[PDB]
Order: C-alpha cells, then structure tokens, then sequence
C-alpha cells in the first residue's frame, strides 16, 4: 500500500525517564509528534486532571479507567492520519500504563487512591483491555524499568492521586505481569538503572535503529486486539 | 441469602413512555428509587450533557460511547445497595441505550450525529457491551416500542444531537437487534402503540406482578456478562 511513518511507546513508571527521552527522540526522527496521555488539553483530559490532582474529587476506580480509555479515542483518529502522512509518533503513555494502573488497585487499599471496598472488574485483563482495543498498535513499545529507590531520588514527583510509592510498587508489578516480549515481539523491556541520560538515549536509538521504526514502510497501521 | 429489592429497567426511543410509566411505576413500587441514565448530574453526566446539548461541541463517537458507559459505574455501587437494602429500583434508560445509539451511526452519515468518515468498533456488539459489562442485569427489562408517526405527534422534542428522525429509525432497528426475548426471558417487548397512559401502566403492571418483580428475593444480585 502506501508509504508511513512509525508509532513509537514509551511506558513506564513516574520519574523513569519518558518525557526527557521522547523529547531526544522527537529531535531524532523526523518528520515527529509528540502526544503525552493523558492528554490533559482535551475536554475528557479536564475531567482526568481534576480527577488526578483534586484529591478530594470522587470517582468510581471503573468511571476514571473508562475515561482515560476514552481520551485516546479523542486521539485515535489523528493518530492514524499523522502516521499515514508520514510522520514519526512518539507515545508518553498509552494502553499499558490504562491497564496496569488499574489492575493494581485490585488488592490495594487505600481510599485516596482507590475509592470504596469493591474491586469489581479490577483484576479481570479482558475488561481492563477491551475499551482499547481498537487503538492503534504501536510498532514498538518500549518500557523503561528502574529501582523505586532510584526513582526517589529524582526531581518529579507532584502529589497527584497515585503518587504514592507502596501503589508505585503494586503498578511496577502489574507492568511486568502485562508485558510478556514473547507472545509480543513488539515489545522491548529496558532496563536503565544506573544509565545516565545518554547512555538511554544510545540504547534506545540502538534498538529503534536496528528494527527500522526510523523508518517509512509500506505496511499498514497495527491495531490493538 | 438475605432479601434485596428488584431492579426493573425501562428501555425505548424518546417520547415512547419511559419517564411517564417510570414515575407511576414508582409510587406502585415500594419502597423504591428512580434513576435516570444519562445521570447529568455527575462530572460525566455534565460532559454528556455538553456533548447532547452543544451541537457544536467535538467528540469522537467512540469516547461518547465510552462516557455513557463510565456514568452507569458512577452509579453502579450505590445501585446494588440500595437493592441489598431492599429498595426498588426504576431505571429509566441503560445499556441497552448505551449499544443501540451507538450501533445505529456505523451506517449514518451526518456531521453532527457521528463525527468523521470512519466508524471503528461501531458495529462489534461485543466492543460496544464490553464496558458495560459487571454492571448489574435488571431482574426485568420492559422495552416500548411504538411507530415514529405516534412519537412525532407527541411533546418532548428537545434539539438534542440525535433527535432527528432519520436516526432515531436506525436506533429502532439496533433496539430489536440487539433484544433478543428467547435467548433472556427477563427482557419483555411490549407494543405500546394506540394506548393510553393507563393502558399501559396496566399491561406493564400485569408482567410485573406476574413475575413478582414488585417482591422481595433471596437471590443475588445478577451481573452483566
Ligand atoms: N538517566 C537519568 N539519570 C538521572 N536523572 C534522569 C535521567 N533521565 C531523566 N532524569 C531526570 O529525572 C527526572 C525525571 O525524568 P522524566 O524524564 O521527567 O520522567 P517521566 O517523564 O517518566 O516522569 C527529571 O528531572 C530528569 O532530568
Ligand atoms: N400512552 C400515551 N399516550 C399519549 N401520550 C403519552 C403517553 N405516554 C406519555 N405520553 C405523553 O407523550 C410525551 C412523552 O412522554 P415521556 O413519558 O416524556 O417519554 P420519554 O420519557 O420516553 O421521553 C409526554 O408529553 C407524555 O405525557
Ligand atoms: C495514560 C494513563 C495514565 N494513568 C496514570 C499514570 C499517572 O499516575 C497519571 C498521569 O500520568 P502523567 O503523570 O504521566 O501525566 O495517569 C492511568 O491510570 N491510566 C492511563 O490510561
Ligand atoms: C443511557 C444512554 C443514552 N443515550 C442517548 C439517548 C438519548 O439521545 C440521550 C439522552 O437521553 P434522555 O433524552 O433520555 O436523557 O442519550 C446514549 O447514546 N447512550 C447511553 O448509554
Ligand atoms: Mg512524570
Ligand atoms: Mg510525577
Ligand atoms: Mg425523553
Ligand atoms: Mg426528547
């Protein structure tokens, strides 16, 4: 068919390292997007950022899970059309962190951060992914893995709801619990405790380089199932 | 177990009867509740009624759906207490409304109805349901159907999105789909075309009262699926 540009994830934890990588790489691909989720400009994206930094705001753990599914179908469209036209997407955030953040209040307590005592449908990965699915595949997903530790140590943490680190260990898990590279070649786990900024950089690049994603194909757009 | 009130939900196109037997329904019942979907009081509730009220206002057919679906998981918590405390529960509208509305754009063409030329997911009945899935089932599901002639002459137009006949005959069509009264004999189609308000709340009365939905059960709570 005809030739387009590449749809590149970064997941990971706060703090690990994302929005200073996707913006290096916007500077390496060319023609590049940068799209962050959520995506707080949009009217949805309103309702996520009071959710995230009101912390007195009320929402059911399967209203706000529902929300953040329906913010990237604001997006979905334009997505498919800048990566048609050629251009290279850069992803901060996307199904992984949808599904992982959610899965691990399933055994959490804590009313801040997961309101009232039912869990229901929190640990079920089927209804967690299939407001999803639809969305385009990215043709590489990359998560940076890193020490809680370490993370504490770095400037960016902002008192939003789930900025709390015994939830940040329950979210580490349920990542790597959801991200198997064999069923999903796709996917690429990097681990970047005790990288410097350019040392990431050049392994990312490395693995973006050797699969081509720099590059135009003739494939068509992934969609997520 | 121990006993719950019933939750009896009324489904049908707009000016079909729904609010008007609803209320009846909640002075015959008791002791019982009424809640209408969309609930437009809630922060979701607020954005859907932008999204219904605002013909201007932009958002993909997709995250409405999604809306939709996030408003019933506001409710759906206090829904099933209210049921375990042995009250009624009318519910004017739900997921059968949910699928339906939706369904019937992936073969309409109108700017406003349904934003843009692609109608992804728009016709997976089992994407469109799949968020609504864990909520609780009605006991009984009470669908009125009528002609679009006898709903045009009736008051309560209101300029909303998908008030537009074209449509709402579309929406008929999806209704009939996607009720099927052979595979779950809690749904009941009942043709309310030529009677009066009594006639009505007098034939809707017979089912309930057959079924003894009107009473206290010691059976759980059933679930979407
Ligand atoms: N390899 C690294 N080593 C040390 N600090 C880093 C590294 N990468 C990013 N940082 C710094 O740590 C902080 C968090 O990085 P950021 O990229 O904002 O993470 P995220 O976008 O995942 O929340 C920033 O202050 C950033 O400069
Ligand atoms: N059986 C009926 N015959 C004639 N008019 C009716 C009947 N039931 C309701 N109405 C009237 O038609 C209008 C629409 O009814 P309503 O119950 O508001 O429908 P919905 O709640 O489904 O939008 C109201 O003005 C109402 O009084
Ligand atoms: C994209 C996305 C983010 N999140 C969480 C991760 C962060 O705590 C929060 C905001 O992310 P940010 O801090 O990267 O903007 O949203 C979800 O719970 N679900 C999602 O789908
Ligand atoms: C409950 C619900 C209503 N609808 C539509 C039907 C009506 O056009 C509109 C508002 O309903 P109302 O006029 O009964 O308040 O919402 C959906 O599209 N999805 C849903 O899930
Ligand atoms: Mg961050
Ligand atoms: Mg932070
Ligand atoms: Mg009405
Ligand atoms: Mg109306």
């Amino acid at each position: 068919t005809s030739a387009r540009g590449q749809l590149i994830l970064i997941e990971g934890l706060d703090r690990s390292g994302k929005s200073t990588q996707a913006s290096i790489l916007s500077t390496k691909l060319s023609p590049s997007k940068l799209i962050k989720f959520p995506d707080r400009s949009t009217p949805i994206g309103k309702l996520i950022n009071e959710y995230l930094t009101n912390k007195s705001f009320t929402l059911s753990d399967q209203a706000a899970h529902l929300l953040f599914s329906a913010n990237r179908w604001e997006l979905s469209q334009q997505i498919q059309d800048l990566l048609n036209q050629g251009y290279f997407i850069i992803l901060d955030r996307y199904i992984y962190s949808g599904i992982a953040y959610t899965l691990a209040k399933n055994d959490f307590h804590d009313e801040t951060i997961s309101q009232g005592k039912n869990k229901q449908q929190l640990n079920n990965i089927d209804w967690l992914l299939s407001p999803d699915k639809g969305l385009p595949k990215p043709d590489l997903t990359l998560f940076l893995t890193l020490d809680l530790e370490e993370i504490s140590k770095r400037k960016g943490w902002g008192d939003e709801r789930y900025e709390l680190q015994q939830f940040q260990a329950k979210v580490k898990q349920c990542f790597l619990e959801i991200l198997d590279t064999n069923k999903d070649p796709t996917i690429r786990i990097v681990d970047v405790g005790g990288k410097t900024i350019d040392q990431v950089t050049t392994q990312l690049w490395e693995i973006i380089e050797t699969n081509k994603n720099h590059e135009l194909i003739n494939d068509s757009i992934q969609f997520i199932t």
